[PDB]
């Protein structure tokens, strides 16, 4: 138990760190999830990728230029596709004096220039790109294969879990956002900061996720009125003070070169990049996550997202509740804690 839903630093050691979904398992005994996010800093000597000279010439396809409107720590965000470009092109654009990371002091001042500066020049992200830069044989925490319980649902029982379970790389530059969301069917994920500068995180405890919800609909009556589940078009900016001051739990850190992240069921963050860097991420589900895949509000207004059957991971895991569930029946509130 982790009573005070703190996002918690793990420092693992080799032997600790060798087996991912052990160490989850060690985490979230210790109360990690109830934060919603935690870092996980492997051992100095573990390198993903020895070189990562070669990435230069990889391609973006379709970079996002990322436009902000709002005021006063309420924004919505929307983008607008650029040409593609390489990583060499797109480290120079984020390097030049119009993307580059303004001079600041530490890092509550550099949080400070953001939520200042967000609606003045656009940043470029270059987000949501198909594969993974591990070296081929590095069988330790690998994105692009975990072993959860999805990619069991995938290969045993041949159900498609939508590419969910696929590595995404992300290119950052300063100011580069994420809007408030949680996971698609509120499954957990894993990101991995190979190189570059920081990436700030906000989360809110999963305890306290309906409350982020109530005051997002108090504030984008618009976007509610459309949509049950609105915030999952990741376009939403709600900034640290207007949290503090109604009174919205939620903790904040920043994620550097080498670090993991992870998110959890049902956890909210958002933050934003530093300045010129790569992440891989995926998601991934546990045991646990099946209670709050067959609880996940989605999205009603669209078509094309994610909705993943939860027949299989509740016929095969929760055998006693299959049936109950089928039926209706199957009523609980989630204990975020246990
Ligand atoms: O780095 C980003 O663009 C945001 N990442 C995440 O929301 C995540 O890895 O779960
Ligand atoms: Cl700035
Ligand atoms: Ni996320
Ligand atoms: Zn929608």
């Amino acid at each position: 138990l982790n009573p005070s839903c703190k996002i918690m630093t793990f420092r693992p050691s080799m032997e600790e760190f060798r087996e991912f979904n052990k160490y989850l398992a060690y985490m979230e005994s210790k109360g990690a999830h109830r934060a919603g996010l935690a870092k996980v800093i492997p051992p100095k000597e573990w390198k993903p990728r020895q070189c990562y000279d070669d990435i230069d010439n990889l391609l973006i396809p379709a970079p996002i230029q990322q436009m902000v409107t709002g005021q006063s720590g309420l924004f919505t965000q929307y983008n607008i596709q650029k040409k593609a470009m390489t990583v060499k092109e797109f480290r120079q654009l984020a390097n030049s004096g119009k993307y580059c990371t303004p001079r600041y002091l530490d890092y509550e001042d550099l949080e400070r220039k953001y939520w200042k500066n967000l609606t003045f020049v656009a940043p470029i992200y270059g987000a949501d790109i198909n594969g993974s830069i591990y070296d081929e044989g590095v069988d330790e925490w690998n994105i692009a294969r975990l072993n959860t319980v999805l990619d069991v649902v995938e290969e045993e029982c041949g159900i498609s879990i939508e590419g969910v379970n696929t590595p995404y790389l992300y290119f950052g530059m300063w100011k580069t956002t994420f809007a408030w969301h949680t996971e698609d069917m509120d499954l957990y994920s894993i990101n991995y900061l190979h190189f570059g500068e920081p990436k700030s995180w906000y989360a809110i405890p999963p305890e306290h996720g309906k409350r982020l919800e109530r005051l997002a609909q108090g504030f984008f009556p618009s976007s509610s009125q459309g949509c049950d589940a609105f915030l999952r078009h990741k376009m939403t900016l709600i900034s640290p003070s207007v949290l503090k001051k109604y009174g919205i739990p939620f903790d904040k850190i920043t994620q550097e070169a080498g670090e993991f992240m992870i998110t959890f069921p049902y956890g909210y963050h958002a933050g934003f990049n530093h300045g010129f860097n790569c992440a891989e991420s995926t998601n991934f589900a546990t045991v646990r996550w099946i209670d709050y895949g067959k609880v996940a509000k989605l999205c009603t207004c669209r078509k094309d997202m994610v909705k993943i059957s939860m027949d299989i991971f509740v016929r095969k895991f929760q055998p006693d509740r299959y049936q109950l569930w089928k039926q209706g029946k199957d009523i609980y509130t989630i204990d975020h804690t246990k």
